[PDB]
């Protein structure tokens, strides 16, 4: 199932994303079951905006906030929900949320899946206006969900990004 | 894996309901094989007609034909196959087949989903269109199968749905 | 999971094929992982190709290459990755590849699905376009991936379709 | 615009069709306004149905009804509203309504488009389930339409579709 | 063409309004050319939002911001892009931005098109869900659009739209 | 209607080009009617190959094939058939084929219109996979039509682009 793949072949360089939400979708936030590994639908979303990443999980991880480490990825065609891709770690979207801080990770297909994103080797190596889309979504798309609200701190580099996965995969075997 | 969903988190009143055919869909007849776990696919289907709703069923309900309890659920956007809704029971469409008396409940999102659907407590509730659709589609899309036919006898109730849930639920543990 | 699918009903006769990639879909090329049962990203397809029908393998059979036999299932209208279909073979595409001699089934899916295939028993009553276009496509589409060429040394009949059926089938048991 | 474009390359037996309504799309019936050319919403169907093939007309031409003569053409893949398509007539379907006798003509694609519909040269040659599919979508798609009715008559031949092409571009001259 | 479209059969209740933007489409900004009448690329939409409603403009009308008037209109599927639909206005949202005032009207589709409307009188019939999604996709559509900003000022009923509908249609005359 | 737009804003360095066949779509082959300004099917392809970019022409320009020159146009998402875009030109693909010589103008969407272009301002700048895709797809999609060949030459800067827009507008006046 789903709750048996690797957080990895090679972590944190080389890491498998279990993918929710494709990107350009309709306004449907799934999420998989960590009991049974379905897919669920956990709302429909009431602002009109779609992710523009597709968006997922690393499994075996577990963040501060209780869930395992959630990941943003860049393809040029959106995945399926349920898949699983091959990503490397680029950099990292800070937030502050109602609960504190929120980190949202980017990862870039693997080379092994395409070479479209050989070039992308950090956090300024994105697009602008991709990083800009990604941003304004999370401040907005919880604007008429009552008694939630984001705020953005700003990126960070790769290697911030790395060690939010190690030190959510260390945490996740022992807690 | 799907085999896996509780029937819902409150039966009857709160539900979960396992989506096999997207509303507006292809004309593919997909169902979750009871041994598997996986989507099989049933049929192709020889009309020319949609299922005008979200078609599943409740796991771990067994209804007197055989199968787990079968429900319709309207969303905003079409769900994908294979995932799990979180709904209220509103009414039940009655029919008799072939093989004598059918019901196909309908069910709407849970208000922690949506809130669009809070204001629709019973069978009254929903539109008068749709649920003309929900009638006619199923007097006819078995229309150009040999041997096969449905007639409409007509709607019940939000209690008449959950006793069903409920009889169903107790008859698949014994039985 | 989708790992517990049988081969067929009543092989070689009455087959199932579980679904990997969609006809005419968006150049993804998934794969089931064979331990988990999940759908994986197995690469973004470099040339501006689709398959001309769904694609897949049948469960619990050994080629010789070491993968499951593969399969090429003609429906109506596309199917959803992860989804089984029951089929009936019809031929074998032969080819030759980097690492020699390769040969991708065609089969049609089950008179108890669909009608639409009955007339079709064998490899000569497939259209003539459908079979070009599947030529073609297996021939071009890895042309743009480095050191990887397909070419065609042309179709075979049901028998031989079946042979390759029976012979990876009783392979995998052993072996 | 559209109401410039001719008939057909050679009537009756070389036609162009104006496409209104793609096959398979959503129940949204458009038309062609005779004034404008520009595309217009005519209703919101209200059965789950969609049509089994593209529908249109062939301009100029003026049947009894007072209407172009419309006409249902397959294709491999849906057409885009507003476009035309070269086409050959191959049978009509006859029927009554509550306004009197309704006839609508069926044509394949023009072998200059493709050779997938050369061995169609009469009625007799179409899929016998799309013949049934397109039957059964008239008698019902207006079912939920108070005061229509549809009641279908039976096939005609080719021979009787290039008849009232015929007659009825002779009858928009003349008028 | 569509220059030549009517502004409605009986302005100011009975309208057309000519379909520039589907609902919920990729994020492209059509607009009708008044010169040709053909669909222009506006732009590409920079934030990651759809249209809640189809969007496009009544024809022979001349708002004070120097362009017909735009209206919202919201339908059970989308509409193709150039499609005009025959329409009763509602409601109106006002709005300030960085060149002044700005109104949009809000129409529901006319009975003739479909009965699901016939309840929805006046704005504060439309349902708050779609009310408060259009005000928010306003507010932030254009955000990462350098110099501009959209504040939203509040809704007005059914007679003030009537109202701006016959001044501007008043107002193109006559210039 | 579409037989009126200009050329371009200002030729050869700012263009409008009419698209006739969207990115990644069916494989239908579109083109605007010179006579009604109508989008015809001119065939379906018989390779199973989408074409990786926009395709279309820029209107008032004779190119020495008899024909406009055609242009393919990157963007975020596919355009619709028959919309207008703003444009410049950046690159030829030149070609030759059983009729003669060939060329394809690639020219990116106006800065005012997206600025994801603004840094490729020249053939070299291109994406390589996206070059490598348009010069395979050219090269094969035709193979399955009998007596029609394609030889991809190589592809020419910008002011060679240029250069056509200018000769082949000039000699659409002159004739």
């Amino acid at each position: 199932s789903l709750l048996n793949v690797p957080a990895g072949k090679d972590l944190p360089e080389d890491i498998y994303v279990v993918i929710e939400i494709p990107a350009n979708a309709d306004p449907i936030k799934y999420e998989i079951d960590k009991e049974s590994g379905a897919l669920f639908v956990n709302r429909f979303m009431s602002t009109a905006m779609f992710y523009p990443c597709n968006y997922g999980y690393i499994n075996h991880t577990l963040s501060l906030d209780g869930d395992p480490v959630d990941v943003l990825v860049p393809t040029p065609y959106p995945l399926q929900p349920g898949s699983v891709i091959r990503c490397r770690p680029v950099g990292v979207l800070k937030m502050t949320d109602e609960a504190g801080e929120d980190a949202k990770l980017v990862a870039v297909p693997h080379s092994k899946l395409s070479k479209e994103y050989d070039h992308i080797k950090d956090v300024n190596d994105l697009p602008e206006l991709l990083k800009a889309q990604i941003a304004h979504f999370f401040e907005h798309y919880k604007d008429l969900e009552k008694g939630k609200w984001v705020k953005v701190e700003g990126w960070e580099n790769a290697e911030a990004a790395k060690a939010e996965i190690v030190a959510s995969f260390e945490r996740a075997k022992n807690k």
